[PDB]
DNA sequence: TTTTTTTTTTTTTTTTTTTT
């Protein structure tokens, strides 16, 4: 990896290499699974099927990358004519070299030659070895490309030296413990290697000795092995290669497509290796890695195919069809966008102390990479990319309407803080922890490559590399202080803006209407029962509210003396239980119905108390006051409920008068105008009355009224459930107490479950015999001109009685004739021959249930 | 020199975001000091650091100078040749940043690193919710 | 003299302010 960049820097002939590829190889392009080709580079796999003249030029040119020492992975295969190629896997009891003799190899030329005179024949005899030092000492290959004979013949070859006892007892001398299994049966149905071509992770063979052999047809029993002397003057590339027939020396007689393309599909390979596979093992968590990586882009469905080859028992017969059942579905999934930080914090929780290292070497190959690319002069990009690689799941970066950006950071516990604001995001405006982050945390990253370099100064090289070190030394010298300079900083965190920005994040904030933010946490309400989330997500919240959320705990003393005081606002049982179930619709965000709750009552009653409690806890992100001047007149007071879901009205004092304008604007959830939506429950109270004239169909409708039939006065009155003693404590105080709220938020999540368990969230399955029978009796109560009647003439006289009677004000005759004519007086009308409605039979007088056992909040059965 | 600064003279400045975003100080007022008038032993908002340019010009050169005479002390010990020119490279890059310390930009810099080291999560919002502290000019 | 020095640039601001 690092040795890779640093051979592309310090040798030319590498880059000639590289155009050579590019530039004239590329015409030369052959399939992979053609065997058209003749040079397969293991670096990348590239099938090449050079002619003589290219296949020359490159021996020559690997022939110099060779001889000053660098490293290449190109392998040859043999055709239908090759060469001799041989491999010895010899696992010797000990990895001690024995001083292998000529005259030994020469026994075994001797060998070989009466091995294959047995055979079709009309000579160069090269030994290659390893390096040694290594388990089951090294590997050895004769290579013989004199002659050509590729056929099953080189198989009869194989068996024949298979069962050779002579070289076999020359491996004892040589002290081998393995005499067989060295010499493997398919060692010409492969594809060998060049001179100088490497194992991955290994060391290249080196030449050991070269000896000359000629044939003769009519008596080959003369046999001049003699010694080749001065090896080092031919092309010894081009004249091993088995496909050259011109050599001067010699004469003529999917996974890994994945891995090379790019360096994170193998990350995220390496970092799926490192959880185990148990969570694999299991449906839901498979099938959520698996959604998680099919939101993040589509080019790793082989890749989750890949992962989807273990546990066969599970793969195959299920788990491969519903492999890609599943696929299909996230192709066109838009529910939920799980990304790569889930997996990386579940490969924090289940395999640490191993990741850590492994991602530092990964960013720290990245960022040596990065310096080698232009000599230790590194700028604000070439940082932030690295600072985008630290930090990738911590901060998000978005624009807001006036186009500024703006920074918004996960809060996770552990950390300084603000309270109530764990394992959730927040805004912020200037990246401070990011600037620190850069100026210590990557500070001692790179230091490594300091260390690291010094490492490589200190092992012996060439003067020209030396010189070359020395220079990236000076020039990283300078760059070294930039990591603390103030408008290197700026310039950073500016670049570093757009690498982090995330399209469409501001405007899908809080829109899951299910998941709200509490002081410990945030809690799903989707599903029952609610979820607490105490670790890590991926869900945009940012609203929130500061009260700890706890288990709904009856036995809790503050919880009973909230539920005996509920109680004692109203004793009755259905009321009570409709107006709870109404009430603790609140946390909910999404469209509701299209009702307002408005109650009254005679004064110094339950009222005001509750409400007030109702507000706090649902606060200032999920509640707002409103003036009572919203629907008593004839534009920020609209702009309030935007997102809060209790709406609430102050105490009248006096009595008011609806103007029926804007009571459906404010009810209906459709849209209201900018355009925005109306997701909240409504709820008023008044010591007065208010007048309302209007009878149509759809109101009455949506509408409910309710009295309250208890009083509270400083003197009790005895033997009246009607009256009870006030308690100031529980206006004045009893509303700051942390707990209090916590057991009404818990209560009022309680009954909201109720609700949605029994009558599926809807309030208008819920019904109260007190309910809609008040309100029906109010409905027939507010009517004047039927009360008129029984107490242009009729609707004047009409007109002076409402001013005389209740209030004087601005009438129209025009309309008021329609109710005139739809009240009692239908049968008594009569018309005329001037087409007027006139009256008949007129003379204008101008003469004077059940109670619960020991818990209301059990709700009892369905009749309750 | 911002963290030398956090270290040495940093219990006696805070510093907050308001709600516009502009960042402000907060001083800790001593007896025997140029101030205003029945203030002592309260907290002083402040716009842009005032006090800290005197300390960082006069009392931080005095310490860097400890720094100096060290290093020349060092270097008039016997050493071999390698670690006295290592020493003298020190010596000249050391002196050529001496008198960086007066820069107005580079002060600044200072500055707008000590607004986000010195800065105090929750500050503003807790000044003065204890309703039983009441200030008077003479504590 | 040439290689190296070196070196002031730069930076900051300056102006932007942005503001009702
Ligand atoms: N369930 C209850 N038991 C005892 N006292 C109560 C109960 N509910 C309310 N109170 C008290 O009765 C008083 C009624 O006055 P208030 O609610 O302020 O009248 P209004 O709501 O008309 O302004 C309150 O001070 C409250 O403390």
């Amino acid at each position: 990896t690092i040795q890779l960049t640093a051979q592309r820097k310090y040798l030319a002939e590498v880059q000639a290499l590289e155009t050579l590829l590019t530039r004239e190889l590329s015409v030369f392009l052959t399939e992979p699974g053609s065997k058209k080709t003749n040079i397969i580079n293991r670096i990348t796999g590239k099938t090449y099927a050079l002619p003589s003249t290219e296949l020359l030029r490159l021996y020559e040119h690997l022939e110099q990358c060779r001889k000053q020492g660098a490293l290449m992975y190109f392998l040859e295969r043999q055709g239908t004519y090759s060469g001799l190629m041989l491999d010895y896997d010899l696992k010797l009891n000990t990895n001690a070299v024995p001083p292998l003799e000529p005259p030994a190899l020469s026994r075994l030329c001797h060998r070989i030659f009466v091995h294959i005179k047995n055979s079709s024949v009309l000579i160069h005899f090269f030994f290659t070895l390893k390096p040694e030092v290594v388990q089951g000492k090294y590997g050895f290959h004769v290579l013989i490309p004199g002659l050509k004979l590729a056929a099953s013949t080189k198989k009869s070859i194989i068996g024949s030296l298979q069962h050779d006892a002579t070289v076999q007892k020359i491996l004892h001398e040589q002290g081998v413990t393995n005499p067989e299994s060295c010499l493997d049966p398919h060692s010409a149905s492969v594809p060998s290697l060049l001179y100088g071509s490497s194992k991955l992770n290994h060391k290249p063979y080196q030449l050991k000795t070269g000896f000359e052999l000629v044939f003769d047809s009519s008596d080959p029993d003369y046999i001049p092995i003699h010694q080749i002397k001065n090896l080092e003057s031919y092309n010894l590339v081009s004249e091993l290669s088995l496909t050259n027939e011109q050599g001067s020396l010699v004469r003529p007689v999917s996974l890994s497509i994945l891995m090379l393309h790019d360096p994170e599909a193998r990350y995220l390979h390496k970092i799926l290796n490192l959880l185990p596979p148990e969570y694999y093992v299991e449906y839901p968590l498979w099938s959520n890695v698996v959604f998680a990586l099919a939101n993040t882009s589509a080019n790793y469905r082989p890749l989750a195919e890949w992962f989807s080859q273990k546990c066969p028992e599970k793969w195959n017969t299920g788990g491969k069809e519903k492999l890609e059942k599943l696929w299909n579905d996230a192709s066109h999934h838009t529910e939920k966008k799980i990304t790569k930080r889930s997996i990386m914090y579940w490969a924090h929780k289940h395999a640490p102390q191993q990741y850590k290292e492994i991602v530092e070497q990964g960013y720290f190959s990245i960022l040596a990479e990065y310096v080698y690319s232009y000599n230790g002069m590194l700028e604000h990009y070439m940082i932030a990319k690295v600072i985008y690689a630290m930090m990738g799941n911590k901060f998000v970066v978005d624009v807001d309407s006036n186009g500024k950006y703006v920074w918004f950071e996960f809060v996770l516990p552990g950390q300084p803080m603000n309270q109530g604001e764990i394992w959730k995001w927040r805004k912020e405006v200037n990246p401070d922890e990011l600037h620190i982050y850069i100026s210590e945390n990557f500070s001692r990253v790179m230091d490594r490559i300091t260390e690291h370099i010094k490492y490589h100064l200190s092992q012996p090289h060439e003067s020209n590399i030396l010189n070359y070190y020395k220079k990236l030394l000076k020039a990283f010298e300078r760059s070294k202080s930039k990591i603390f300079n103030d408008s290197f900083k700026k310039g950073v965190i500016r670049q570093a803006e757009f690498l982090f920005r995330q399209r469409s994040f501001i405007q899908t904030l809080d829109t899951n209407p299910h998941l709200l933010g509490v002081g410990n946490g945030v809690l799903s309400i989707e599903t029952i029962p609610a979820k607490l989330i105490n670790h890590f997500h991926e869900h945009p919240i940012h609203q929130y509210t500061h009260i700890c959320y706890v288990p709904f705990n009856p036995e809790n003393p503050w919880t009973k003396l909230l539920l005996n005081a509920l109680q004692d606002i109203i004793p009755e049982l259905d009321a009570r239980l409709w107006i709870m179930f109404y009430l603790s619709t609140a946390i909910f965000r999404g469209l509701k119905e299209a009702l307002m709750l408005l109650w009254l009552g005679g004064g110094c009653n339950g009222k005001t108390f509750l409400m007030r409690l109702v507000a706090m806890v649902l606060g200032d992100h999920y509640a707002s006051k409103l003036n009572i001047s919203l629907l008593t007149s004839c534009n920020s007071a609209f702009m309030r409920l935007k997102g809060r879901g209790y709406g609430y009205f102050e105490e009248t004092n006096k009595s008011e008068v609806l103007n029926t304008s804007r009571l459906k604007e404010m009810v209906n959830p459709g849209d209201v105008t900018e355009s925005f939506q109306m997701t909240a429950t409504m709820v008023a109270a008044s010591n007065y009355n208010f007048i309302i004239d209007t009878t149509d169909h759809g109101t009455w409708r949506r509408l409910r009224h309710y009295r309250s039939k208890v009083k509270f006065c400083h003197n009790p009155d005895p033997s009246n459930p009607y009256e009870k003693k006030e308690d100031p404590r529980f206006i004045h105080e009893y509303i700051m107490d942390p707990d209090c709220q916590n057991a009404f938020f818990s209560i009022l999540v309680y009954f909201w479950e109720k609700l949605q368990k029994e009558y599926n969230g809807q309030i208008k399955k819920v019904f109260c015999p007190t309910i809609e029978s008040e309100t029906e009796a109010y409905r027939k109560s507010q009517d004047t001109l039927h009360r008129f009647i029984t107490e242009s003439e009729v609707v004047t006289a009409y007109a002076e009685w409402y001013n005389t009677n209740i209030n004087v004000k601005r009438h129209i005759a025009l309309e008021l004739s329609q109710e005139l004519e739809n009240s009692v007086l239908e049968k008594y009308l009569q018309w005329s021959p001037n087409k007027t409605r006139i009256l008949k039979g007129c003379r204008i007088l101008h003469k004077f249930i059940c109670e619960p056992k020991n818990k209301w909040w059990e709700w009892s059965p369905n009749p309750s």
